[PDB]
């Protein structure tokens, strides 16, 4: 029917207009800074409920980590501790490589070897990143807990809950985190160096491509090479093929209608990365960071994003 | 071919969304709070999730709660002239036949309104003090010292003072038809009771809307009502359906919506969240006050706009 076709083009048109309408109301042109930690209520009303990012300054002054932490300090304090290390040939763990979703090779290594690689004292095949997540800071590096807080009190009070995980990040500058989103409210604390975040708001979903990929894992051979081993037990994983830094607009032309939001988080600063926001992460050499993950609330904003996601696919936009 | 399959997929998702959203975000019964919440709790537990609740013991400081009554009004502000909505049948701002009917507005001394409520005097049609536009401070200023000009914990939570404070005093036949407001509403019943039927905003795909030419009631000298079309008025979208007696032959999809009902009693305060569809019935001479805070125009608002546009665009409305 011709009337049916007109209704579908009106739907597709509304979906395509939504990211611009939403960003005009809800999304800042630049990530704003706070000069000091907000009150819990201010945090909930100004940032959490509206689901929008900010960087908080002067929130890590109680952390001994801010003065002490460095690669030599780590060597002295936890250098012999065994940690899960992610390894990839090119620095892209959990990323689309060709026709597969590639997961990294996980290797258990003393932290001193990571420090050696980062300081150029040693050579290793590929790119190293201590990225395990899964609350790896209390689990693998408990000796470091005295150097920081077990949670961000004003944020825990605001969200009415405690952190579900506290993660330690340490990697080469070549280790890049490709575009993805999380089901968590994220307080990302850069202790040393700098992180470069590229964001897309949830409302850009109509212009963010997703594809289904066979999952596979890198395997490091004794000869210093990387094998691709398929994960037969996993179902195909949906992932964003697109590289926000050099997007393949010939394949995904509609991505040009998305709009990226960029910011840099420096030592001493805390990024609030709101739940469901797409993000892509780069780092300076041996950047040290800690992030607190608080579980998001499964509320109206979550239901709406599920609708937006489903409609993006049902309508043919993705 | 492909277009018809993509459209029914889209339509199916829109039809499935009200159940998914309510099963996750909408209570089966309006919850009660034993006492006023803290601002943070109010915002986190009710405002941000866009969830209604009834607060008990929130007006016990109000002198109005011990003093207000029709006889107290008679003695205190009886001679005061107030704006009164008059309709033949008690449905102001409602779809009647093929028109959106606006009430006849009359300036009457409160005494007379009180006589009508008490059966002392008769009057054609149905009266309702329902001007809104912050009519309490505007028309009954003498009553202000009997209550707070705002709800402090709610103003702190929302970071702003109320945009309006309204006084409500009507007959039992004066019914408010289904509609939604872009305000956070703290609705306070001082005397009598109010019966609220709700639909959450996510029921929009199943709530019918139509465009109506607007008209107004004129009370004749003969004691009857005429309809005067508002020729210089753009048409007004409104919900043709009575949620309590829905016309399921005309709007069958409305059976897929799910209403949520509650009663608010003297001394109780209802938080009616922004964009929630509500229909209101009252007891004869019910006395109520409500505080309107403009809503925040954030992601939740943008999502509802998209849901609203897609409902029309897909042909579900
Ligand atoms: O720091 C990174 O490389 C990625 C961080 C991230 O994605 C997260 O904290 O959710
Ligand atoms: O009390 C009534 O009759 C209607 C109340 C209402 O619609 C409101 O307070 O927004
Ligand atoms: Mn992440
Ligand atoms: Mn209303």
């Amino acid at each position: 029917s011709h009337m049916a076709e007109a209704a579908l083009e009106a739907v597709r048109s509304e979906l395509r207009e939504f990211p611009a309408a939403a960003r005009e109301l809800c999304v800042p042109l630049a990530v704003p800074y706070l000069d000091k930690p907000p009150t819990p209520l201010h945090f909930y009303r100004d940032w959490v409920c509206p689901n929008r990012p900010c960087i908080i300054r002067n929130a890590l002054q109680h952390w001994p980590a801010l003065q002490k932490w460095s690669l030599p300090y780590f060597r002295a304090t936890v250098g012999s501790t065994e940690v899960s290390v992610a390894v990839t040939p090119d620095g892209y763990a959990d990323a689309v490589r060709g026709d597969r979703f590639m997961m990294p090779a996980e290797r258990r290594l003393p932290l001193s070897f990571v420090l050696d690689v980062l300081e150029g004292r040693a050579q290793h095949p590929g790119v190293l990143y201590v990225q395990k997540q899964c609350s790896n800071l209390p689990s693998e590096l408990p000796q470091l807990l005295p150097d920081l807080e077990s949670h961000v009190p004003w944020a825990s009070e605001a969200l009415g809950k405690m952190p579900d995980a506290v993660n330690f990040w340490l990697g080469e500058a070549a280790a890049v985190t490709s575009l993805h989103k999380d089901h968590y409210e994220n307080l990302y604390c850069v202790v040393s160096g700098e992180k470069h975040f590229l964001f897309h708001p949830p409302s850009d979903r109509p212009f963010i491509p997703y594809e289904l990929y066979t999952p596979a894992t890198y395997q490091l051979t004794e000869e210093g090479t990387f094998k691709v081993v398929d994960e037969e037990a996993m179902e195909k994983v949906p992932w964003i093929p697109l590289d926000p830094l050099a997007p393949d607009l010939a394949r995904y032309p509609s991505y040009s209608q998305a709009q990226a939001l960029c910011c840099t988080v420096r030592a001493g600063e805390m990024l609030y990365l709101p739940a469901l926001w797409f993000h892509h992460v780069q780092q300076s050499q041996g950047c040290i960071a800690v992030n607190f993950w608080y579980d998001m609330e499964y509320d109206l904003k979550y239901s709406y994003f599920q609708l937006l996601d489903s409609l993006t696919k049902a309508s043919g936009l993705d």
